[PDB]
């Protein structure tokens, strides 16, 4: 009636693999964490000839070699939801395939017949939790099911604390889009950046804040990327040409966006914690967009960058916010921001904002996100993140830049998007986030960018294929279900595996400081990372260049993890 076995993390179990999933029969897990750290699993269920009712899984209290109780309430599990996914790149015909993609509700729940069914489970260590090795058992049950399973569960909490996001130099930034979630959820234009539209991006903010999110975008000028996505990109700042002809700006959004991200504590704008990107004085298709009071209409002209009207626009705003920001306390965390532009294009926006100063001697820092592989430039620009597929693993150029960079306190990262590999699709491994953020580190860099965190096309909750990229290219979190009372968002396999990276990297990180008689042999484990090459499938769509590539970024990513929880295990044993 009912199958069951534990399943990796690592990798989707699929519909089409039915055949080959019925086949498993693991029974034991175990892992290793540090306290205030979290561990994930996964249980992977089958049904044959006859649908399976009432299926639950539930969890046992854990408890270690002294007795201390980490209470089942530190375990969540959750049922993991299939949308359909378009398989391929720009490949309207590509085969549209379910995806086990959203860590959705806990409960029951109702298998049909010859379905595979996997629940995901999230240990949470509390950060006063024992030290020890501490075992537990999850449980399923179902009304038709005659012997219920019991899988046994064990972790190893070893007597070191994970590093708070506050007490680690990651730097993690991830788009939002809060008018895209006002859209899905029909938050109209007179509630925008109301408590009516806070309900709704509170929570997932705190899940960005208590990763390590650290950046909060912010648009500038009206759609900045040429509707590159399912929802426009509205400007937070709005554009006026005014009845006397000079224009105006209206920065309520703004301030209230940045309001809601310092309350949270992503940004703390007194004590220059976090980022305020501001999207773009080089709008996508150099367009700039303003409603005209003469002629009533909406307008906009085409200034290429540099030239004495792109001059005297941006410098009037550049002014403006400026002025704007030091009423509030915010101008120390703000940064100017170009996604992917020209090398000409930039060159502009460092002599403009050269000139632009105040009586105080401070200057607007600068981003730019780069496809494209001397400092001289570069040292310009604050804040730089570089594309995964233009790093060339067998150059030190990228590392090399990155610690030139760091020595100068200014930032750098790594970012995936649309035709990396490893990369966060719907249709990708999981693990590949876990290994992308080891990448980060490999290449001396501060951390990882993504364009991505909620950029929700219609209904991602039963679709989530767009006409541009890989599925779920501009998503990391998914909406919840729109009259949902409660929940606002579901998390994902892709993002939970970020979040492991993370918490990991901020572990070797926090070791090299702790244990210098073992930073030499930490380095050397980082520095041994290898990197599998990418290729395509059928439709167009990034994938790993071979079977054996693909096995390697999974094989890689646990590889490093369990070096460094190895390595804590001696340094332990050290300073007992
Ligand atoms: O991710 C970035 N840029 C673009 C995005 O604006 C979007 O086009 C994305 C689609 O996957 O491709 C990224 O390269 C960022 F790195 F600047």
């Amino acid at each position: 009636t009912l199958g069951a076995s534990i399943g990796s993390t690592d990798f989707h179990y699929l519909q089409k693999d039915y055949d080959e999933i019925k086949k498993l029969n693991l029974n034991t897990w175990n892992e290793v964490a540090w306290i205030g750290d979290e561990l994930n699993s996964k249980i992977v269920m089958w049904t044959n000839s006859s649908p399976v009712n009432n299926v639950t899984l539930s969890s046992s209290d854990f408890i270690n070699e002294n007795g201390d109780l980490i209470s089942s309430n530190n375990i969540k599990i959750s049922w993991l939801k299939e949308t359909l996914a378009n398989i391929g790149r720009s490949n309207p015909s590509a085969p549209l395939e379910p995806f086990p993609d959203i860590i959705h509700n806990s409960g029951s729940l109702n298998i049909e017949k010859n379905k595979i069914a996997s629940a995901w489970i999230n240990i949470k260590i509390p950060r006063n939790a024992k030290p020890g090795i501490y075992n537990g058992s999850i449980e399923v049950t179902a009304d038709e099911l005659e012997k219920s399973y019991t899988f046994d569960y064990s972790f190893e909490v070893l007597n070191l604390v994970q590093p708070l996001p506050s007490e680690t130099n990651t730097q993690i930034e991830f788009w939002q889009h809060p008018y895209t979630i006002a859209r899905y959820y029909k938050i109209c234009k007179e509630d925008l950046f109301t408590e009516k539209h806070f309900k709704y991006l509170r929570g997932n903010l705190k899940e960005y804040r208590n990763m390590g999110g650290r950046g909060v975008i912010a648009t500038i000028v009206h759609e900045a990327w040429n509707h590159q996505s399912y929802d426009s990109d509205p400007s937070m700042i709005k554009w006026r040409k005014n009845s006397y002809g000079t224009f105006e700006f209206d920065y309520s959004h703004f301030d209230k966006w940045i309001q809601l991200n310092i309350d949270l504590g992503i940004l703390d704008p007194e004590k220059g914690f976090g980022q305020i990107k501001c999207y773009s004085i080089v709008p996508w298709n150099n367009r700039i967009q303003y409603f005209n009071e003469a002629t009533n209409k909406e307008e906009a002209i085409n200034p290429t960058p540099g030239s004495d009207l792109w001059i005297n626009i941006w410098t009037q705003f550049l002014t403006s916010f400026m002025s704007h920001l030091e009423e509030k306390g915010w101008f120390n965390i703000t940064y100017i921001s170009m996604d992917e532009r020209s090398m000409d294009d930039l060159k502009a926006c460092v002599d403009l904002i050269e000139n632009i100063t105040n009586n105080s001697y401070e200057h607007f820092k600068i981003s730019s996100a780069m496809d494209y592989e001397d400092y001289s430039f570069l040292d310009r620009i604050d804040d730089i993140s570089i594309g995964l597929s233009h790093i060339n693993h067998n150059s030190d150029d990228m590392k090399n830049m990155a610690t030139h960079r760091q020595e100068l306190g200014l930032l750098t990262t790594i970012y995936t998007c649309t035709g990396d590999y490893p990369s966060s699709f719907t249709i990708s491994d999981p693990s590949e986030g876990a290994f992308t953020i080891w990448y980060s580190l490999y290449q001396n860099t501060n951390g990882f960018l993504r364009w991505s965190w909620d950029g929700w096309v219609e209904n991602p909750l039963e679709n989530v294929s767009y006409k541009y990229w890989e599925p779920g290219d501009p998503f990391l979190i998914y909406p919840a279900e729109k009259d949902s009372i409660g929940k606002t968002f579901y998390s994902t396999p892709r993002l939970e595996k970020l979040k492991e990276g993370i918490r990991d990297i901020n572990k070797a990180k926090y070791l090299m400081e702790k244990a210098p008689n073992l930073k030499n042999s930490i380095e050397n484990l980082i520095y041994s990372l290898k990197r599998p090459n990418k290729g395509e499938n059928a439709y167009g769509s990034a994938v790993a260049a071979s079977k054996e590539d693909r096995d390697l970024t999974i094989s890689e990513a646990n590889r490093i993890k369990n070096g460094i929880n190895n390595f804590a295990r001696e340094f332990i044993s050290l300073t007992m």
